[PDB]
């Protein structure tokens, strides 16, 4: 469509290839990624320049994924800057050398706590909410409920581990105290009898999908369940997570009234968000798009992803044309330090409204909204939200529900 204006080049990176479990987000984000760059095409946002996104497969791997970046540099046009970055390992290895680049870097689905070191990742940026986010959502709860007296119990793996260490760094002049603390790696039962032998009643769990079912199963056996206590677990499992399997009864009767955590895929305001559209007409033509492709929670924020990064090279066009003898965007060759300068400062001033709510970092990290649901009867069910720019928490008036008359004391 553009026939005389220059490309805005952008290196995308991520999973793409079928033969990896994870290429379903890549694949799953593509059309919130072109309804985004559909619309800057059609209304021509970047004139007299157009939005050049290129796809590079990262195949989830360390040597596939550093070798798509190099090869994008070397034989690749002039990338302005980095969009992507799934798995946690690629997108640290590929982040730890963007400063060296002159290459910031925004990520809608890298969730790992390590990549919030601006020390170690300098230019680097992500629209979703980190692992952490869940923390400061969890500690509004328990005052909320008056909960004082918490255990934990954590998977020893390093996506729980750092999950589990920035609680302690929350906890700080908070009136919670964890009366105890549990781990393991393979069997939560040693764990769950500790627990019960220590008289905990609300706990906090950190573990994978295969391990919740496991932990509900001890929670059974160590009557660790009912009206004198409260589960609060992960928020991201699959939807009929127990039915893939005690007996199945004991299972469910362990997990009712749990509560999941976990960031708000998208917002529920009916504002009108940075594109016209308000988060509700997104979706349904997010759907309409996908045609069969599959869903991912991660699709809001890979299409705020994009609306960043025009916004930031909006915003890096009027400084360039502010500095006389200079302004040839297009002509970036990654030696131009002072062009990664003025975008990564650029990126450190968006503030605006996507369709995941309030796009806004702080040191690189997503200020967003956390979701809170409850395990009743047969599904999930949604109980609240968490706005981290606010830090306020609305739970929903008669959705919440406990076994007991009231809520279970500490
Ligand atoms: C990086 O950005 C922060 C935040 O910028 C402010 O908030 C944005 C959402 C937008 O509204 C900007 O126009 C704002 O300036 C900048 O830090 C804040 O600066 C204010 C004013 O001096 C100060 O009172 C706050 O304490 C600052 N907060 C922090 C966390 O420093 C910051 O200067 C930017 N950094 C660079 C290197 O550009
Ligand atoms: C882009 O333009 C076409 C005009 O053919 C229109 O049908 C479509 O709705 C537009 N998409 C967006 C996202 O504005
Ligand atoms: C970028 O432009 C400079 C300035 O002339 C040149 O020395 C350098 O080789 C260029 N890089 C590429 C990849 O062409
Ligand atoms: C829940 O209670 C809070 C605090 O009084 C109130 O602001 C909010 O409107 C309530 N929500 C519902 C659905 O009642």
């Amino acid at each position: 469509p553009p026939p005389s204006s220059p490309p805005l080049s952008i290196m995308g990176l991520m999973p793409l290839t079928k033969e990896v479990a994870k290429g379903s987000i890549g694949r799953g984000v593509l059309p919130a990624v072109e309804l985004a760059i559909e619309q800057i095409r059609n209304e021509s946002l970047l004139r007299p320049y157009f939005l050049d996104l290129r796809l590079y497969d990262t195949e989830c791997d360390n040597a596939k994924g550093l070798k798509a970046f190099y090869d994008a540099i070397k034989y690749g046009p002039n990338h302005l800057m980095v969009f992507g970055g799934v798995c946690p390992s690629v997108t640290s290895i590929i982040a730890e050398s963007l400063q060296g680049w002159n290459l910031v870097q925004l990520s809608f689905a890298a969730t790992t706590p390590v990549l919030a070191d601006k020390k170690k990742y300098p230019y680097f940026f992500r629209t979703v909410p980190s692992d952490n986010a869940v923390n400061p959502a969890i500690l509004k709860l328990l005052k909320h409920y008056q909960w004082k007296r918490v255990g934990t119990l954590t998977q020893d793996v390093q996506r729980f581990s750092e999950v589990r260490n920035d609680l302690t760094g929350v906890l700080y002049g908070e009136d919670i105290e964890i009366s105890d603390t549990e781990s393991f790696s393979n069997d939560p039962c040693t764990s769950v009898k500790k627990l019960k032998g220590n008289d905990v009643r609300i706990i906090l769990g950190q573990f994978d999908q295969n391990m919740a079912a496991k932990v509900f199963c001890c929670a059974y056996e160590e009557n660790m369940y009912g009206s004198k206590y409260q589960w609060i677990i992960p928020g991201w499992y699959e939807p009929s997570w127990w039915e893939q399997v005690c007996l199945r009864k004991n299972l469910l009767a362990a997990m009712e009234g749990y509560i999941g955590v976990d960031f708000e895929p998208l917002s529920s305001k009916q504002i009108k968000t940075i594109s016209g559209k308000t988060p509700q007409q997104y979706e349904r033509e997010y759907n309409n798009k996908r045609s069969g492709v599959g869903p991912s929670k991660f699709h809001g924020y890979a299409y705020d992803g994009i609306w960043v990064i025009a916004k930031t090279l909006q915003r890096a066009m009027e400084t360039l044309h502010a500095s006389s003898r200079h302004q040839r965007i297009q002509d970036f060759n990654y030696t131009d330090h002072t062009l990664g300068r003025i975008i990564l400062n650029a990126m450190n001033e968006t503030n605006f409204f996507g369709v995941t709510g309030q796009v806004v970092f702080r040191n690189g990290e997503r200020m967003g909204t956390i979701k809170f649901t409850q395990f009743q009867d047969s599904r999930e069910v949604k109980v609240g939200e968490y706005n981290a720019v606010a830090d306020t928490l609305e739970i929903i008036n008669d959705t919440i529900r406990f076994q007991g008359s009231e809520p279970p004391k500490d």
